[PDB]
């Protein structure tokens, strides 16, 4: 039968206005909590979001996750003329989705969808890319590619002091790995958010983790 995602873009072209962002987000929002899809809806994880991009306001923003592009949308709606998010999506179909749905909130040239794995497409970004360093990074693909992509990330020479790690889900289904990592580590400092999931009616999480530069290369 119909996919979620074709028929997440079918309620907003039908329903949202085009180049109102909020207006997008508020379409997917109400379209996924009338079907029950818990992971789907996304104005809880959405308040702490916003107010992480108010504080830092990052030029170079990258997702890990994009699937129909609600997150994207989230976060370019809210970053200045010339700033860029890369969002990293292993699935064309999701990446097909999610570029549609840019187009129809008026955000696409603020966003490079990037088709690929993100462990594949990371050491890609300095030279395929020419990127630098990392403003911030939302966490939101496979459970447990985020503490080897962090560490990849670090690598790979992507993030400064002060990169901003926004990672989400890190409590439902959980990232108790990636968690013990950063706040553990003293090249991060960490605050955690509670971010409710209807149905489940269970109290999920956001870490906030910012990179301090690397530990010493000594002992
Ligand atoms: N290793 C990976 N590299 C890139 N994309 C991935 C990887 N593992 C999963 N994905 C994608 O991660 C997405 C996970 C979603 N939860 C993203 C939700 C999205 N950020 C939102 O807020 O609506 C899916 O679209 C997956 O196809
Ligand atoms: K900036
Ligand atoms: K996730
Ligand atoms: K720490």
């Amino acid at each position: 039968g119909d996919t979620k995602e074709q028929r997440i873009l079918r309620y907003v072209q039908q329903n949202a206005k085009p180049g109102d962002p909020q207006s997008v987000l508020e379409a997917i929002d109400t379209y996924c909590t009338q079907k029950e899809w818990a992971m789907n809806v996304g104005d809880a994880k959405g308040q702490i979001m916003d107010a992480v991009i108010r504080e830092y306001s990052p030029s170079l923003v990258l997702e890990l996750g994009a699937y129909c592009g609600y997150s994207a949308v989230r976060m370019a709606r809210l970053l200045q003329p010339g700033a860029r998010l890369l969002t990293m999506e292993m699935n064309p179909d999701y990446a097909a989705i999610t570029q549609q749905m840019l187009n129809f909130a008026g955000l696409q040239d603020k966003v490079t969808i990037l088709n690929g794995a993100s462990q594949d497409l990371i050491p890609q970004l300095k030279k395929k890319y020419d990127v630098d360093t990392l403003d911030m990074v939302f966490l939101d693909h496979w459970k447990d590619r985020y503490l080897p992509d962090t560490l990849l990330l670090e690598k790979c020479g992507l993030l400064r002091k002060g990169t901003v790690l926004l990672a989400d889900n890190v409590i439902v289904p959980g990232t108790p790995d990636f968690l013990a990592y950063v706040r553990g580590s003293s090249s991060f400092e960490c605050t955690h958010y509670s971010s409710y999931l209807e149905y489940m009616k269970v109290v999920d999480g956001l870490e906030k983790a910012i990179y301090q530069g690397p530990s010493s290369p000594d002992k």
